[PDB]
This record gives C-alpha cells, sequence and structure tokens, in this order.
C-alpha cells in the first residue's frame, strides 16, 4: 500500500491557482503583455515565481533589467497575497479535510509539495496546518517543477521513498515533476489539459482514499 500522499496546493487544496492566474494577469498587462490568457496560464500552473515571471516576458520577447524584473515579482506577489487574506476553511475545495482525516486515520503521511512560497500561510488560513506531517519548502530545493526536487523532497519529509506515494498535481509542470520523482500522479482537471496518459480525476471530490486505494491497486 502506498505510505504518503504529496499535495500539490494550488488548485488541488483549494482555487489559489484562480487568483494566481488573476494576478499574473493584470502583472503582465501593466507592462503590455496580453498574451496571459487561461491557456497560457496552463504553463505557469506549479511554476515558481521567478520561472513565471520569466515565461510571461519570454511569450513577449521582452527584456526588463534586474532591478525591474525584482519589482515585478515583488509587485504580482503583494498582490496575490492581498487577495489571499479572507481564506478561510470554508475555501477548501471538495474533499479534501475528510481526505485528509481518512489518511491520517489509516497512518498514511501527509506532506505539501507545492511551488508556492506562500503555501505556509494558506495552511494556516484554511485551518490545514495539523494534518500536515511535512512541508517542503519550494525555496529549498536547487531545482523548481518540472524538476522532482520537490515530489522528492516531501516525500523524504516524511520519511516514505518517492515510490510508494501518490501525489496530486492539477498542473502540467507537476504532473511531469511526480512522474520524475517515482511517484504515481493522480490529476484533476482536463485530460485536454493534463493528458491522457495518467489517471485524471474531474474535480477534488474524487480524491477520497477509497478511490486512492482503487487506483493504486489498479
Ligand atoms: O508566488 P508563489 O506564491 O511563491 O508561487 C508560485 O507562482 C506560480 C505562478 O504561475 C503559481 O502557478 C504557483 O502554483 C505558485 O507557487
Ligand atoms: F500549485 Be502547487 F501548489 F505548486
Ligand atoms: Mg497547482
Ligand atoms: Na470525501
Ligand atoms: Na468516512
Amino acid at each position: 500500500m502506498f505510505k504518503a500522499v504529496l499535495f500539490d496546493l494550488d488548485g488541488v487544496i483549494t482555487d489559489t491557482a484562480e487568483y494566481h492566474f488573476r494576478a499574473w494577469k493584470a502583472l503582465a498587462e501593466e507592462i503590455g503583455i496580453n498574451g496571459v490568457d487561461r491557456q497560457f496560464n496552463e504553463q505557469l500552473k506549479g511554476v515558481s515565481r521567478e520561472d513565471s515571471l520569466q515565461k510571461i516576458l519570454d511569450l513577449a520577447d521582452k527584456k526588463v533589467s534586474a532591478e525591474e524584473f525584482k519589482e515585478l515579482a515583488k509587485r504580482k506577489n503583494d498582490n496575490y497575497v492581498k487577495m489571499i487574506q479572507d481564506v478561510s476553511p470554508a475555501d477548501v475545495y471538495p474533499g479534501i479535510l475528510q481526505l485528509l482525516k481518512d489518511l491520517r486515520s489509516n497512518k498514511i503521511k501527509i506532506a505539501l509539495a507545492s511551488a508556492s512560497k506562500n503555501g505556509p500561510f494558506l495552511l494556516e488560513r484554511m485551518n490545514l496546518t495539523g494534518y500536515f506531517d511535512a512541508i517542503a519548502d519550494p525555496a529549498e530545493v536547487a531545482a523548481s517543477k518540472p524538476a522532482p526536487d520537490i515530489f522528492i523532497a516531501a516525500a523524504h519529509a516524511v520519511g516514505v521513498a518517492p515510490s510508494e506515494s501518490i501525489g496530486l498535481e492539477d498542473s502540467q509542470a507537476g504532473i511531469q515533476a511526480i512522474k520524475d520523482s517515482g511517484a504515481l500522479p493522480i490529476g484533476v482537471g482536463r485530460p485536454e489539459d493534463l493528458g491522457d496518459d495518467i489517471v485524471i480525476v474531474p474535480d477534488t471530490s474524487h480524491y477520497t482514499l477509497e478511490f486512492l486505494k482503487e487506483v493504486w491497486l489498479q
């Protein structure tokens, strides 16, 4: 049986992928880049703050100074952090709280494997911190998603091999990171976005311990 579940945060635990999208789009448009639409944003889900800004600048083949790059990333983060102040337990996605409870009852470790430096704050907003055995700090890894490092780190932090773990993700970059870690990915979203080569569920209510078992048994 699997011994850990490695949770992405944004778009898996709660709807904060939507807020990242809205904040990046606002930022892009301030600098005259209009290509950050929902389709493009699939390339930003699960990607670090700095890598995200760089992808936006590349979309338009735009160079900015190092000083401006720093200011832009800070501006978007400040906006995003204001947006999320009112996140509460009511914003936890369906099925997620009950999954955490069921995992703990079955002695399955729970680790966060988010690309976001805002992860700990969000878990606190949602009263979820006590469910997590570890949080892999995305600032500690040498390589961010789609590199597997964050998922490997999350597994190691709870004393479990990646190959005995399930990873839950909503993003192209994160699915690739899970694959390359050795963990088993179960995506949430559209196969049109995430691929037809892993198990994908349409919404998080499908993330039950019963289903994770159904999938692991195969
Ligand atoms: O700015 P943060 O909260 O540190 O982090 C990151 O930026 C990306 C922007 O695309 C999001 O998609 C990530 O999921 C979120 O971790
Ligand atoms: F979207 Be995850 F929190 F990197
Ligand atoms: Mg995500
Ligand atoms: Na449930
Ligand atoms: Na139950």
